[PDB]
């Protein structure tokens, strides 16, 4: 009780392994999540949004380490289902409660419910989202702040800062056209913590921007997560060092810089001090141009106001000279340096490898991301858990199923993750925190290769990296885990058009032990509820021909 004296973790630390402990505080935080169709001006143009609450960013789910979450979702919209994940939570030995469509459960059909309950086992930052098609990214997702231990002191904690890419057409009109294109999505504009302006065809700007207060000298957390459909971004604030201490749910050793790249589906958590002359000062969301196609790059920024800065001004502030803003990069692998420090003991590992590849199928033809050889095709009303529940010794996976096995306890799985395409893609795998082992551009090679399993970064979600097609495109990624946590584990690209065309596989880990979780109620109770909901609205049936809305069933 010495550690962390007058905290919910007393007794705990930034030490503690998380992995293997947990605070126990008896508390149950509840929330109520009313997932809705409506309407916003974010930017001051009306569209159509799905919202959690009415809200975008929908509400921050805020806890304690080691507290339970319990969510009730209601699905209060008319033509889409629903599924709620929790973005880098363990969900240790509590698979079902994933949230993944045609995974760990069917989806909720309008005026059904499913209740969510999971523990708190890391701290830090990350966001819950939509696992349906591509809802997440028509605004259903918010922020999961779990307080904890942190690697650097400061004064005051401002919360999520969601960096999203936007449009004024929802990505739902605009997916036939991203199906029969070899182009990338192009987004109009984009948003910081759901707020910018825009500036109409007559020159006049409507909406408001994202604008945050700075007392001369505070310290203050932002905890950053890059929500966009499409688009990888460099952050950073004019004039002002970002210290960074944790990646993902994974505190680092601090580092300080001036701008923060960040990828699709990560957080960092970045403290900043109020040390500069007062004054307006922009904060800038750089979508990277090698893999993000937007209007208006140089227009998704906010302001900092200092106490002392002029009221109703615009900054006058000038960019960091960090660099262009071209190629989608991560921190390097020595510059994210897990605080609590953990190697790869891949010593025996199962070795795999997925090729990423983007080909058109059928007449059309639609043009879909591959994963290991197969866009994944699979069904939200015959769920993975349905399948072992029906067959727990199932062996006949379909090769449009994406299955990769992790059958024993406790045993590595190393996978490369590889494309000769020049476009990378943020990784991201359910169920684990895994080891980044190595990162790159070009070929891989097997003999030339070099593994770091000395503490290497950590974290859920990393960067596919792949060159420009001037220095002949391609790259990978290789990651470990160990087979610690039994269930069907979605890994992915968090790029959610690419994951509804097929750009994802199933880890199906310890499946002899899947009785250590399952539950058939739970997962019987909604799927006959959205077969009701099938046989009465054509949205319940899953589109997935290649002349139309292919749905990969994630
Ligand atoms: C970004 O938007 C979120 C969601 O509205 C804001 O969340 C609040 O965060 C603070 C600090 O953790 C909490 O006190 C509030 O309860 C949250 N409100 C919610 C979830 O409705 C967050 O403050 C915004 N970020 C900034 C920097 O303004
Ligand atoms: C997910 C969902 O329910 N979306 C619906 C949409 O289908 C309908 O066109 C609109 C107008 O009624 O309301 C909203
Ligand atoms: C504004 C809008 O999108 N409205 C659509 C409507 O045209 C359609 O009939 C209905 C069912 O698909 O969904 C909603
Ligand atoms: C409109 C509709 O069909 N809804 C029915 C309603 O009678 C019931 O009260 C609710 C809760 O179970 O769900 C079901
Ligand atoms: C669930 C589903 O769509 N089943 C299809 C079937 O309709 C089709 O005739 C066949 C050949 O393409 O492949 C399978
Ligand atoms: C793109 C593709 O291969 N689509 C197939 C579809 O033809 C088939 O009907 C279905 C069977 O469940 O699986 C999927
Ligand atoms: O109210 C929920 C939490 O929101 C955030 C801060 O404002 C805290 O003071 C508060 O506990
Ligand atoms: O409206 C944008 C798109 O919406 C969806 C389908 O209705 C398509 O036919 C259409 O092109
Ligand atoms: O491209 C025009 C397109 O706009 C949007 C919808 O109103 C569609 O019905 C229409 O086809
Ligand atoms: O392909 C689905 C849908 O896309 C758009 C239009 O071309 C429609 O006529 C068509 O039905
Ligand atoms: O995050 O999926
Ligand atoms: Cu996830
Ligand atoms: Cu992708
Ligand atoms: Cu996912």
């Amino acid at each position: 009780s010495s550690q962390s004296p007058n905290t919910p973790w007393q007794g705990y630390d930034i030490n503690t392994n998380y992995y293997e402990t947990i605070p126990q505080t008896n508390v149950v935080r509840e929330y109520w999540f009313d997932i809705v169709n409506t309407t916003a001006a974010l930017d001051g143009v009306e569209r159509p949004v799905l919202l959690v609450n009415g809200q975008f960013p929908g509400p921050t789910i805020e806890a304690n380490w080691g507290d339970t979450v319990k969510v009730h979702v209601t699905n209060r919209m008319e033509n889409n289902g629903t599924a709620i994940h929790f973005h880098g939570i363990r969900q240790l030995y509590n698979n079902q409660m994933d949230g993944v469509a045609a995974l760990t459960q069917c989806p909720v059909p309008p005026n059904s419910s499913y209740t969510y309950v999971w523990r708190a086992e890391e701290y830090g930052s990350s966001w819950y989202h939509s696992h349906f098609s591509l809802q997440a990214w028509e605004g259903v997702f918010g922020g999961i702040l779990i307080h904890g231990p942190s690697t650097a002191e400061y004064d005051h904690d401002l919360g999520m800062v969601f960096l999203n890419d936007w449009s004024h057409q929802t990505v739902d009109e605009m997916y036939q056209s991203v199906l029969e294109s070899q182009n990338p999505p192009h987004f109009q504009t984009g948003l910081i913590n759901g707020s910018n302006i825009w500036v109409t065809a007559d020159n006049q700007t409507v909406g408001r921007r994202f604008q945050t207060e700075f007392v001369p000298g505070q310290r203050y957390r932002l905890r950053l997560v890059n929500a966009a459909m499409d688009t990888h971004f460099r952050f950073s604030i004019d004039n002002h060092d970002l210290t960074v201490i944790a990646s993902d749910f994974v505190p680092i050793v601090p580092f300080t810089t001036n701008n923060v790249p960040i990828g699709m589906g990560q957080r960092y958590d970045i403290i900043v001090t109020a040390n500069q002359a007062p004054d307006n000062y922009w904060i800038r969301a750089i979508p990277q141009s090698f893999c993000s196609d937007n209007a208006n790059s140089d227009n998704i920024k906010g302001v900092l106001h200092y106490e002392g800065a002029a009221d109703n001004s615009d900054p006058t502030s000038t960019k960091w000279d960090y660099g262009d803003d071209i190629q989608c990069l991560d921190f390097s692998l020595d510059e994210l340096v897990p605080w609590l420090a953990l190697d790869a003991d891949i010593g025996g590992a199962q070795m795999a490898e997925s090729d990423v590849d983007f080909t058109p199928f059928g007449d059309v033809p639609l043009y879909l991301w591959t994963m290991g050889g197969n866009a994944l095709n699979i069904s939200w009303k015959d769920p993975t858990l349905q399948q072992t529940f029906e067959d727990p010794d199932k062996m006949d996976w379909k090769a449009s199923q994406g299955v990769i096995e992790a059958a024993i306890p406790n045993k590595w799985t190393v996978l490369v993750v590889q494309t000769d395409l020049p476009v990378p893609h943020p990784i991201h795998l359910h169920g684990h925190d895994f080891y980044l082992l190595a990162q790159g551009f070009g070929q891989f090679n097997p003999q030339n290769v070099t593994l770091k399993t000395h503490n290497p970064p950590r974290r859920d979600t990393a960067l596919m990296t792949a060159a420009t097609p001037e220095n002949g495109g391609g790259g990978y990624m290789v990651i470990g885990f160990p087979a610690d946590n039994p269930g069907v584990w979605l890994i992915h690209c968090h790029i959610g058009f690419h994951a509804t065309e097929g750009f994802a596989q199933q880890i199906v880990e310890r499946q002899s032990e899947f009785n250590t979780f399952f539950s058939e109620d739970l997962l019987e109770n909604t799927c006959d509820a959205w077969d009701e909901y099938a046989k009465v609205n054509p949205y319940g049936h899953q589109y997935r021909a290649l002349a139309g809305p292919y749905e990969s069933g994630i």
